[PDB]
Formats: structure tokens, C-alpha cells, sequence
């Protein structure tokens, strides 16, 4: 039980990082060129776009992937050194299991679980309420659901191991 | 005709990683930005390319081309740390079986059999029905009849040989 | 007379494909965006492309160029496999042949030897018959002969071994 | 304790490395082409840009970090010709600590710890003072912060390294 | 005399690769996209710009590349079979001499020595004769001369060694 | 004195080559599409833009970059097949230090030492004169200072060895 | 009783020549260039004003005015030749009764009592049915109103009479 | 019978002057500034309003109003001189009778009885058959009917005296 | 004292329909044609005007006029006949009287005292609420209170000679 | 015979000053609003269009009108300061016959017998030769013709008289 | 002296009221449609006319003809009834004075000596000051020193009177 | 002698009048709606029409139409009045010879012999000197020749008479 889970581990990670490095860049792409809003008023869809969009996700995800990394490239540093090693095998997990609970939690409070297709708007220098149009929300949407399913999985296996060890 | 079947799986995989990868991204480069609707509205083209096109054909196939190729890398990352493995075998066939035919289902259940030119969409902010059009709509049929085809060819060959085994 | 055939025809394989790798993508980029029509209906520089242009050279060159290598890909996982290989050799000499003569003979009924400057439109909803404008003709054109000049070549040579041995 | 200083640092610079060249190039992309002005006046657009940004914050980055590599690399010439060496080792530890002083302290001068939403502009052709709007300033903001934090770390170790031989 | 004659005439072929494969693909990227016209006439600018460039200066110019390596890539080729050589070698230079001299008379007699800025056309749907303007005209005359003189030399060392084996 | 004077030598030449390759292209994409004058007259831009920058900086950078790497190719080609040196020697450094004060003096009587604001247009299709403006010009001033330092360091450096040896 | 009717009937008369004369022609000079439709199609809003409006309502008044009024003519004329009376004046008395009663209720068979500020369109080029908006709705409904109270006041003094006669 | 016919005849031909004066001059005052085409060939509005519209009715309708008054101010010049009446009264009789068929029967000729929304045109420089959109159409219509009935009250009127007096 | 009311409100009465025959026609001619709204929506401008000027100015100003004249006229109908006339003046002077205050009360509910530069405006099809800008503001309200103040002279002349004979 | 003449020259008059002043300035009123070259060139349709229609034909035949009238003024004005009457009447009669000619010779010499609907125009600032696109044509023939015809008769009834006399 | 006085003010009173009528409603026209700033932002162009242009100059010049004309009237009035004149006249020559000298005086308050060609504006909905441009500057500048000096004739004659009488 | 010269006067007089009068407010009513400049700076338009056109032509005439008329309105209201006339007479005769003459002499110096089809500018906002391009000049022209020759023939005739009393 404990010995097929550092394989799924492995492999989840590798399945994650192919799906961000490969499509998600384009679907990302147009996003403010398409971003419009019913106005004549210079500078709106500027400030609009920023309200509403203050990191973009692919953002986020690239951020997360590449610190959810940096316990084993220590560890590798070490060890190539080395040519307390349990000890430091029981840090970096530790270490690793808080960082992905931070970022998946952060996820929730940043994004929820939907985007939605239309934004309302009170920023200078628009007058008074706007109304706003958003490119590709379903698309969006569904890329937002699949990575929470994939980090939560990490989650569970990580906890296996450390409670497994104790 | 066990012995050949192997090989030519092998030889389907490795065709429609290929096609996949050096055509398809620029089949599909002007989807929205040649999207033309009838219309004086700000945000309807946005509402109905979203209505029409949920999720775009490639990155449908892309994701289902990496799927397909898990059970390998799990058999894989279990033998490198072996250096039971036939129940393994076992079980990752049906597994892969399984996978393709899920895959086929959906893109049947998704997308049918052919894109047409015009498109008549209700959303809004959208007044009644307005009447929109499509690019590259016969080269877009064409791909999709020829990537059932591939699939379905290999679906027959995992079925032989889970067949085979019994 | 045999001894060299060989040789040649792989040396014609590789210069089709540099060809086709390196300056083809960049010919035919601004096909759409520079595609144009005295009207003044939404819809109709869509449909007539599309009813022009069904399917881009491109796009043929390169399938075909992946299909002619399939028999030598299943040959080699074959022989890999190994460590009747005549009869193999046979098999795969006597297909492609076969595929090389279809894409030929179909490369002549989809396209031609010209690509003209105008093309004249009928299709909804462009109303009666409309005048349209194509991009970069003549350079499409001396693509279209130098292809079928290759292809022909190759098609000699392979006839060439298989009459030898026979 | 100096132990792992010496682990950390190359973690360090090898993350700062990948942050700057992943995404980087791709937040500043659309910076002169969304940037606008409310005016009539040809030329005022590019006066503003340029007197608003005058070194991209991409720029400065790649070429601090390109800079702060090279006492390394002529270490390493000097080495790969041997086959004192302690003294070029204490001289190229002085030269990078000061390398990446001066470059921190030159971010704060030049760009402070925020980018604004809204600019006043009075450079000829402009008429009297206009004002201008930015693209993406939250993003750009946190880029800033998150550059500026990993620098300090570097600073300090270093001066760890430093003080600790003496 | 002869023996730095294949040293130079190596450095001169991978010269003349590298400036084309690095920097011309950008020069001509805005060819027929900054290529205008006085008229109102839909479709002149076309037609205009194909009969003024019919085949452009990079695609010759690869094309030429790739033709002049092919009699080395044969000889390779047998050789590794191999494993009357001198007569093999004999031939392939002669072939050589032959082709390179064919392309620069090709050059001169397409092209000239120099690109004008104004171009004056009389082709159909113009009415009478129209006047346009082209992109970058001396950047494209100065890449015309450099290349002119390079194939030159190479032709000169070409006939150096043909005349001296004799 | 003269050991360190080589190890420099190398580590200048390839930091210039790394600055070249990772940002230049991208401070000048948009020269032309950002260049802007004051007129309603066709093909006026095109004819000052021409006549305001002839040259491309980046293009003369790379050609220079590409000549002074020459002398040692022809030396390493010899050398290969070598398995009088020491004149091989003598005679390349001669060449290099003279082609690298031809490429430093051009820059200066081509270029100057800065990029205005604004540039003043006489050239036809353009009624009298008309005033234009550029894009970028600060930060094109920085690089062009920049460049024109590394070189004379090279110079020095070069002139250094050959009058060490005499 | 019957001796102010006809000091008031030439009163009302006079009334409302004025009002149509002075003020109507200038409520109704921007009808056709002030209406709108949501569309890009040509030749809609032309099929959507006529439908819409087929009469204008200042052209109907004119005639009505200038029909009431041939009566009289007649009578003058015939009286001017003059130089059974009492048998013209019954029959003149007829007509205009008859005459304005027919005009009332076909005012109120093509025009009703109000006029709306949004019209629903269904008629060719139109793409199915669209959306437009009217000019000054509300000042056009209260003119109708006024009409109609006032060729009611004319029916009644002149029913008036004709009864008091017998 | 006679006696009334002169004094309908003075009261028709009053009441069909005062129309056309007060109100005509602006149901045509539009009648080429909406008049559209779809097309984007300069020139091909104008010519197909004139094939279309050759003589205006308004123009007509003035032309052959002040021709039919013409006998009348001759007879009027001549009894003023005159401060064999009967022979010129019987000729001028003659005179406006063959005056009013004739424009009768011509408006019949040029016009019809309709006037439709829509209209086919091929007359250069448009390109092949094009479709345009015409101004109030109904309105033209009702003018047409009422003035062709207006007329032929005439006609019967003064064949009437012209067969009474014989 | 009595005797010199009756001259001033001849005078008074002459001096206001001048006012208003020569100049007020050209106030308001550019009413809703310099009447904008901030909005890209379709049929806002109308809805707006309409809603902020239901009724002008001017055709208001010139019904009162004509109205506050037919007692006059009916007195002056009667007297011609004529050819207790003492009750007849009483009687018309008291509906006179009557009438002006009328439409002096009506004038100051229907608009007020100014007219403001602004209007905020919240109709269909606008979406929410927006903000619009009237043309020449200043001007109107200067109009507005003069009439207001001839008004007022003019009831308080009627007045006079009302409680002057009792 | 000569009884008669008299009287039609003043209908003939009459009737020409008629048509002049009641249509022919609202058949001109457009002609340079809709007058449309082929061009982008600032400037060609001004000078193409004075080039085209020097003096406009209303104005040409007003003068006309204007200036036959003025002997019969001069005579009128002696007769009433009179109160050889009959030399005056003489020479009054020559010089309204010599007007005549040459004002319908001007006419012949300046403008011909039709009108045409295209122009070819090579006037400065054009570019070699444009076209250019005339309206309404057939109407203006139309009025030249009837124009000539109606003097024609004038002339021939003046030269009728002064034969007469002798 | 006091003999032609009066005739010459009745000449002067005469010119001045034929200037206003025939000319001056013609050099305003294009009063708001050609003034023009310097702005992208909806409403700037309303509010900066309204600010520098709050009254007319012709329709101050309209009023102050009718204002000055009062007195007359009413001394016409009185003396019809009349079918104490000496004091009416002296009180309504006061009163002119009065009246002339006033109008004199607020043209000098209100307008100045001259309209300037450039206007500065700090009115909302503009941001910050903005330069605007005004039509026609140098005609209404002599228009207005052109009617001071009428008025101030008018003035100097009625003050010769009045002094004259005592 | 003496006789014919009043008459002919008269009759001038008259004829200038009604030329000014019917055709000259219409060659002139596209003035500055016809004026165009090539630039693209907001106000050189209105400036450059200001400086080219300071006063119009028809302004000019009118005005001197109205002033020369003055001296005969002064006679007549004396005469008058009068129911030593002779010295009015002689005085009246002095004043109109001098206000004619003053008058075409200030035409030939404000105004010239032609009006040309381009015109050069050098006003502020312009930047440096633009070429703007002027409406109907040869027809401007003709009327500029025409007026100075009727007011030539003006000053002669009244000399004539001035000489002749003495
Ligand atoms: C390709 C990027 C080049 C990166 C280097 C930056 C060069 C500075 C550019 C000048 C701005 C031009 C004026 C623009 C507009 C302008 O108004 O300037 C902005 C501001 C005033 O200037 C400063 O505050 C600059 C002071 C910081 C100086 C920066 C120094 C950072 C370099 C230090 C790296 C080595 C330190 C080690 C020493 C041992």
C-alpha cells in the first residue's frame, strides 16, 4: 500500500506538469484583447481588466509547480556534496506537504470555482456601474476544476507517507 | 497475428502523436478571430463562439493522448525500482482498454460527425436570434473523421489481445 | 544501376522533407487574412474561402510525407523485436509503391498545375455571384509543379527495384 | 550552519533564473501596444511610453542576472587552463558581493515598490499635461516585490560567506 | 596553394548559412503587410505586389543552399555502404561547379542589383496605371550585393581546384 | 599580466554574444509598426522610416559578431586536418585585431552616440517637410553605449597580446 | 344657438390650418435619418422606416385640409358666374359632413392614438426579426391627439347645422 | 350638365396645383442620399440611381403642368391686344386636349403603377449584378395613382365640352 | 391710467411674437443632432432626448401664442356679421384673462427656471445608468426667463382693466 | 401672320424664365457633394471636378435671362422720363437678336449636346490619369436639349419681325 | 443743423437694420459644427462652446434693433387712438437715449474688440485644460468694430436733440 | 448726350443688384465645407481658411450695394419733408462719384484679378508650412472680372456727369 504510492506520486506530478507546459499558454493567450466593455471612455477596459483579473492563473500554476520542487533540488545539492541524510529525508517531507496545502488553499480564496461571463465595473475613470464581456469562461472553468481534483490528490498521497512513518 | 498486432499499435500510437503535434495547432490559430456574428452588440460574438465551441477539438485530443499513456509510465516507474509483475501487466490492459473507450464515447457524445458553416445563437446580451459564422469548417470535419478513425482502429487491437490472454 | 537507385532515393526523401520543413509553414501564412471580396455581406470572405480552399497544400504535403514512411517504422520495430525477413522486405516494397502512386494521382485531381489570381463565388449567404481575390499565386503555383516533379521521381525508382527483382 | 549557506545559494539563483525566463517575456509583452492617452495628437503616445518607461523591468533583470555570473565563469577558464588558487577565490567572492549590492540598490532608485494605474505626461508634441493609462500595474507590482525579496536573501548570504572566513 | 583553398572554401559555405538561417527570416517578415498603394480599388495591392515580387529573395536563396550539399550527402551515403572511389569524387565536383554557376546567373538575371522604391503597375482589377511603395528598400539591395559576392567566391575556388587536378 | 588578458578575452566575447541573442530582437520589433508621421499622404512613412534608419542596429550587430569568429574557424580547420602553427598563429591575430577596429569606427560613423526623439523628412512622395517620430529611443541609446564599450575593451585586450609577443 | 356655430366653425377651421402650417413640417424633418436598427445588413432600416411608416402623418393632414375645403370652391365659383342657390348650399353641406367623417375614422384606422418608441421588424434583407428605435415618440403621439380632438369639434358644429335645417 | 363641367374643370386643375406645390418637394428630397447598394466599388450608387431614376416624377409633373397653361396665356395676350375671338377659343380647345392624352399616355410609358423596393442593376464599373435598396417606396406609390386619376377627371371633362359644341 | 394699459399691451404683445418669429427658430435647430450620450449601445441617444425634452420650447411658445388670439377673432367674426356687443367683450376678456394664466402656471411646472449642461438617464435599451450633455444651455435659460417675465406683464395688464370696470 | 409672332415671343419668354427659376436649382443642387473619383490622394476631386464643370449650366443660363431683358428696360425708362420713339424701337430690336445668336453659339461651344457619366482626369495633385464618376446625367442632357430648342425658336420669331419690317 | 439731423438718423437706423438682416445670419451659421478641440472625451466640445460663446453676437443685435424701436410704437398707438402729444414726445425721446446708451455699454462688457482664433478650457466632463479652435475670427471681429461705431453715431444724434430742445 | 447717360445708369444699377442678389449666395455656400488641407493636426483647417479668405467676396459686395444707395435714400427723406434742393443735388452727386471710386480700389487691393486652386500656410497649429487646396476657383474667378468691370462702367457715367455741370 505504502510501496505503490510514491509511484503515483511520481507519476501525478509528471502528468501535472505536461498539461500546464503544453496547452495552457494558449488558451491564455487573447485574453485582454478580447476582454471588452460598453463605454467610449479612454482607459475603462484597462482598469476593468485589472479589477477583475489580477494574476492571471497560468501565472499562479507555473509559481506553485516550480516551488512545490525546490525540498528536492536541496536535497540533491546535499547528497552531491555528500560524494544525517534520514534526517533531512523527514524535513523536506514536511516541508512539501505544507507547501502544497498553502497553495491549494490559496487557489480557493484567489479564484473559487467558476468564471463567470460577465463583470461589473466602478473604477476611475469609468462613470458610475459598466458592464463587461469575458473570452472563454467554460474553458476556463474546466482547467480550474481538473487542477484543484490533481492537488488534492498530491495532498492525500503526501499525508499517506508522513503518517505512515510517524 | 498476435505477434503483428503489437507492432502495429505501436506504429497507430506513434501516427497520431504526429499529426496531433506538428498540424493541429494552426488549424485551429483563428478560431474566435475569424468568428464573424451579424450584430451592432458589444459581447455577443464572446457569448456565442462560448456557445458554439465549449472546448476547442485539440486540446480535447491532446489531453486524451496524455491519459492514455499513464498505465505505461506507472509499469514503468514500478520494473526501475524492481531493479508479481505479470498481474501488473494485467492490469494495466484493461486499464488502457477502458481509457479508449471512454474517450471515444465522449468525443462521439461531444462533437458528432461533421462542423458546419452557420451557427444561430439566443444568449445574452444578444437581442432574439442572431446568425453567425464559421471558419475553416470542411478541413475541421475532416480531422475529426479521421482521428474516430484512429481511435477506433486501436480500441480492435486492445481488444484482441485482452482476448488473446483471456 | 541498381547499386545506386538506392542511394538516390533516400537522398530524395530527405530533400522533399527539408523542403516542406523549413519554408512551406511561412508561404502560406497570411492565406486567409489576406483572402478578400468586393462585398459588403457579413459572412461571404468565410464561405468562399472555405468553398476555394478546402483543404491546404500544406497540409496534404505533410500527411503524406508521414504516411510514405509507415512500412519502413513497422519493418524496423519488426527487426527490433527479432533480436522471414525477405518476405517482410517484399511486403512493405509492394505498399509503398501503392500509397506513393495514390498521393500523386490525388494531388492531381484535388489541385492542378495553377493557382489563379481570381476565383468567382456562389455561396450563401453572399448575394448572386461575387469577385474574389487570392494571395501570392505564382509562388503557390512553382510550389504545386516542383512537388509533383519529386514525387514522379520517386515513384520511377521504386518501380525501378521492384521490376528488378520481380 | 555554513554548510547548507553554500546549498541554498545555488537553490537560490537557480530559481530566480527559472522565474525570470519562463514567464517573464510574456506579463510585458502588450506594454506600448495597451498603453493609450487621451488626446488627437500624433506622436504624444510613444513621448509618454518612453519618458513613463524607460528601461523595461525585463531588461534590467536579464542583465543583472547575466552579470552576476560571471566571476564564475572566469574562475572557471583559470581552472580549466591549470590542468594561488584560494586567492582568486577570495577576490571573486568580493566581486559578487559587491555585483549584486549595487544592482539591488539601483532597483530601489530606479523603480521604487509599485507601478501605477495612471500617468501625467508633459513632453512635446503633447499639448499642456495629459493623462495616460497602464497595462496590467497589480501584476507587475508583484513581480517587483517578489524580485526584490530574493535578491536580499542573496545579499546576506553572501556576507555570511564573507564574514565567515574573514 | 591548394591546400588552404578547401579550408577557406569550408568557411565560406558555413558563412553563408549562418547569415541566412539568422537574421533574413525578419527582414522580409513585413513584405505585403507594409506594401500599399493609391487606389480605393479592392483587390489591387494583390496583384500589384505578386507581380512585382514573384518569388521572394529568402526562398531562392534557401533553395539554392540546400541544392548545392546534395552531391556531398550521395557521396556520404555510398561510402557508409561502402563500409572507384576517386571517380565518385570527380564527378560530384563537376556537379557541383555546375550548379553553383547556375544559380548565379539565375540571380542576376531574377533579381539585378538593386530594389527600387516605387514600382509602377498596370495589372487587372487596376484601373490604368497605379503607383506603390515598398518596404526597406536599401536593407534588401545591401543583403543582395553581400550575397552576389560570396557565391562568387566560392564559384572562383570551385574552378581553382577542377583546373588543378585537371 | 599577460595569462589573465586571454581568460578575459573569452569571457567578454561571450557575454556580448548572450546579450545579443536573449533581448535584442525584442527591443526592436517594433520599429516600423510604431513609427509615426504627421501626413495623409500614401507611402510617406515608408520613404522616412527608410531614410532615418537604413541599417538595422541588430543586423550589423550579428554580422559583426559572426565576421570576428572567423579567423579561428579557418584555424581549427586546419589544425583537424593537420592530425609552421606558430605563423597560423601570428597571421590570425593580425586579422582579428584589424577587423575588430573596422567594425568599432563604422559603428561610430554610421550610428553616433544617441537616437532623437524626433526626425525631420524631405524625401518624396512627402509635400515639403514633414516630422516624424520614433519609437523607443532611450533605451536604443543605452544599447548603443553599451556596445560600443565591450569593443574597445576587445580592442585593448587584442592590441595588449600582439604587442606583448611583437 | 345656431348663430355662434358659425362664427365658431370658421374659427376652428383657421385654428388648424395655422398649427399644421407653421409648426408640423419641422416635428417631422429628421424621421428617416434619426431612425435606427440593430444590424449590419444593408438596405434593413430602408424596408423597417417604410413599413413602419407608409404615410406620414403631415401628409395626410394636408390633404384632409385641402379636400374639406373644394366645397367652397365651387360654390364661389358658380356664384362668381352668377353675376337655385339655396339647392347648392344643402348639397355643399352634405359633402363636408360626409367628407370629414370619412377622414376622422380613417385616422383612426391607420394611425390609432399613440406611437410607440420601439418597432419589430421581420421584412427582407432583414435576417429574421430585429429591434429599432423611433425619433421623438412622444411629441408625435400628443399632435395626434390634438387632431383628433379638433376634427371632432368640426364633425359636431356641423352636424349641428345640418339638423337644424332638416 | 355643361354648366357645372366648366367649373369642376377650374376647381380639379387648382386642386392638382396646390399638391403638388406644398407637399411634393419633400417626399423626394432624399431620394439619392438613401439610395444604397451593396457593393464597395466606387461609382456604382450613382449609376445605378440614374439607370433606375432617369426623369424624377416631380420634375414631370411640374414640366407638364405649366405646358397644359400655355394655351390660356396666348388667348389671354391676345384679347388684351385685342382692347374671330370664337375661332381662337375653338383652337385652344383642340390644343389642350391632345396635350393632356399625350402626358397621360407618356406617364403610363415611363412609370407604371409601382414603384418596388428592390432593384437589379449591371451598368459599369459594377461588377456584374448587383442588388440595391430604394427610398419610401408605398408613399411614391399612392402619389402615382392619385395623380393618374386626378388626370384622366380631366381628359373626360374637356372631351366632354369638345363633343357638346362638336 | 386705464388708458395707457391698453397701448402697452398692444405693444407687448407685438414685441413677443416678434421675439419669437425671427430668432427661436434657430435656437433649437441643432437640439438632439449635438445631444450625446457616453454609451456604444444602439438607440440610447433617442430614448434620452426623448425623455429629457418631451415637448420643446418653441412649438409650446408658439401654441400659447395663437391660442391667446381667438377670442379676438371670434369678437372680430361676430362684428363683421354684425354689418349686445358690450356682453361679447365682457365675456372675452374674462376667457383671455383665464387662458394666460393658464399657460403661464403650465410653463413653470412643465420646466422650471434653468437648463442644466448635464442629464442622468435610465431608460431602455441603455444599460443602467448614464450620463449625456446638452448644446447650448446658457442661451436657453436666458430665453425661458424673459418669456417668463412678458408673461407676467401681460397678466397683470388684463388684470387691471379686469378690476378696473368690475 | 406677324400678329401672332408677337404674342408667342412672350409666351416663349415666360415660359423659359418659368422652368429656370421653379426647378433647375434643385436638379444642380448635389453636384459636387456627389461627384467621387478613384483616389487617396488629397485634393484630386476639387481639382477634377472644376476641371470637369467650369461654370455650372443654372448659372450660365440665368445671366442669359438677365441680360435679353435689358433693352426692353432701357426703352422702358426713356418712355417714362418721355412723359423718335420709334429709332429706339429699332435699334432695341437689333440688339436683342445679336444676343440671342451669340448667347445659344456660346452654349454650343461651351458644353456641346450631352453630358457624360465618367471623367478622365490628369490635373495636379492627381497621379497620372484617374477616374472619376458623375451624377445624375441623363436628366442634365434632358434640360440642354429642351434649353436649345426653346432659343431656337426665339431666334427664328426675332429675325421674323426685323425681316418683316426691313 | 438740427434740420438734417433727423434725416440722418433715420438713414443710419435704416442701414444698420438692412447689415443684420441680409448678411449676418449667414457668417454664424457654422458657428458650432466647425469649432473643434484638441480631445477623445464625449462632451468637451459642448461645454468649452458654451462657455466661450454664451450669447450670439446677432442675436444680442436682433434684440437691441426691436428693444430701441418700442417708444415709437407706442407713440403711434396713442396718436391713432387719439383720431398732450408734446409730452409724450419728450418722455419717449429720454427714454431712446437711455436705452442706446445701455446696449452700447453691455456690448463693451460683454464682448470686447475683438474674438480671439484660440480658446483655453477648464470645463467637465474635460481633464484638466485643453486647447480648442475657433471658425471665422477675423469677419466677426470686424462685424463688431463695424457696429460699435453705428451705435455710437446713433448716440451722438440723440443726444444733439436732446440738448437742442433743453 | 447727357440723356442716354442717366438712363444707362439706371439700368446698371440695376443689373448688379440682381446678379449679387439670385446666383452669388450659392456659388459660395460650400466655402469651408469644400476647403481641405493634408495633415493630421486638429485646427490648421480653420486657420488656414482664415488667412486665405479673411473676408468673403459676397460680403464685400453686398456691403458696397448698400453704401453707395445711401446719398439718394438722404435726398429723398429731405424732399419729403420739404412738402436751395439744387446744392443737395450737386453734393449728393460729389459723394457718390468718391464712394464708388474708394471702392474699386480697395477691391483691386484686398483682392486682386484670380483666385488660384492651391494655397500655401504657415500658421500656428500647423507645423511648418502645408498645401491646401481650394473649391471652384475658375468660376470665383469669372465673377471677380465681371464686378470689376460693371463698376468701371459705373465710374465713368458718373464722371461724365460731374463734367458736364461743372
Ligand atoms: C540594459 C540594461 C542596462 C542596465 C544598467 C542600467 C544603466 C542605467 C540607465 C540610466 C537611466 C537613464 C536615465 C533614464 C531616465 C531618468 O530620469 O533616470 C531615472 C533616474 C533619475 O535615474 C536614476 O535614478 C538612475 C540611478 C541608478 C543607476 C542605475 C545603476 C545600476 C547599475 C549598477 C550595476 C553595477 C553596480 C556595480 C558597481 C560596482
Amino acid at each position: 500500500s505504502t510501496m505503490i504510492g510514491r509511484i503515483l506520486l511520481t507519476v501525478v506530478v509528471i502528468f501535472r506538469i505536461l498539461i500546464v507546459a503544453i496547452v495552457g499558454e494558449t488558451v491564455y493567450d487573447d485574453e485582454q484583447t478580447m476582454f471588452v466593455c460598453n463605454t467610449l471612455q479612454p482607459g475603462c477596459n484597462q482598469a476593468c481588466y485589472d479589477r477583475a483579473f489580477p494574476i492571471s492563473h497560468i501565472r499562479y500554476w507555473v509559481f506553485q509547480i516550480i516551488m512545490v520542487c525546490t525540498p528536492s533540488l536541496c536535497f540533491i545539492t546535499y547528497s552531491v556534496h555528500q560524494s544525517g541524510i534520514s534526517r533531512f529525508y523527514i524535513i523536506q517531507v514536511v516541508f512539501r506537504n505544507a507547501l502544497e496545502i498553502g497553495f491549494l488553499v490559496g487557489q480557493y480564496f484567489l479564484y473559487g470555482f467558476s468564471v463567470p461571463g460577465l463583470y461589473e465595473c466602478n473604477r476611475y475613470p469609468c462613470i458610475k456601474e459598466v458592464e463587461c464581456y469575458v473570452s472563454r469562461p467554460t474553458e476556463k472553468t474546466v482547467f480550474l476544476v481538473f487542477m484543484f481534483a490533481v492537488s488534492g490528490i498530491c495532498v492525500v498521497l503526501n499525508l499517506a507517507e508522513l503518517n505512515h512513518l510517524g
